[PDB]
């Protein structure tokens, strides 16, 4: 929109799914993960340890944390969700995380209610 | 009246109002405000402002004062009536004025009166 292709408009996305009705939404998610990857590359092998876990649960919270710091989510939860950790999975390698957390939602829409009244008429005019 | 259609005689003019018995009167009364319009142009639009009242008071004041130095009245007032200046008459544009005035009584019937006496009788003729 906007003289001579001024600019884009629509941060909507084709989605039959309302939850990612943005694109804001889902670039984020994407792109979050991308930044913990690229981070946790440790992570993906190695003998693990009594202190696997804890280290891959706090190494998340700092990527995670910092992501916070320069806006990019707002607020989150990491932890190792128990049920599933087991003996079994870990004996063949795997192990969970969850890692629930907001992201921005972009102001759209801004509804300016405006009513061109006649209140302040006697305050200014009339005498004064 | 005169010699051959010398010259025009009556100021009086067809009116059951006494007030409106001199044509000076009528003539007066309405090209004073032909003076006054033509001059107030400027003062019917425009965004009424503090000063709007003042503006046109003063304004009048500056015709009415000219035509009282030119002869055409003797004396005058104006002033921007109160009971009657409102916010809602202001709202809906409006506003009011008084401009009281006096206009130039055409001298007539001059009455002289005349005695032919025998005072100066003595103040000449006899002896000196």
């Amino acid at each position: 929109i906007r003289d001579d292709g001024y600019r884009l408009w629509g941060n909507r996305t084709l989605s039959s799914d309302s939850k990612w009705a943005f694109v804001t939404r889902v670039r984020t998610m994407d792109l979050v993960m991308d930044a913990i990857l690229a981070g946790h590359k440790w992570a993906v092998d190695r003998g693990i340890t009594k202190t696997y876990v804890k280290d891959v649960t706090e190494g998340l919270r700092a990527f995670m944390r910092d992501l916070k710091n320069q806006g990019a989510v707002i607020n989150f939860e990491v932890y190792a969700d128990p049920d599933l950790n087991s003996a079994s999975q870990l004996a063949q390698g795997k192990v969970y995380w969850n890692i629930r957390f907001t992201d921005v939602p972009p102001a759209e829409n801004p509804n300016f209610r405006v009513e061109v009244t006649d209140q302040w008429l006697t305050e200014v005019l009339d005498v004064a």
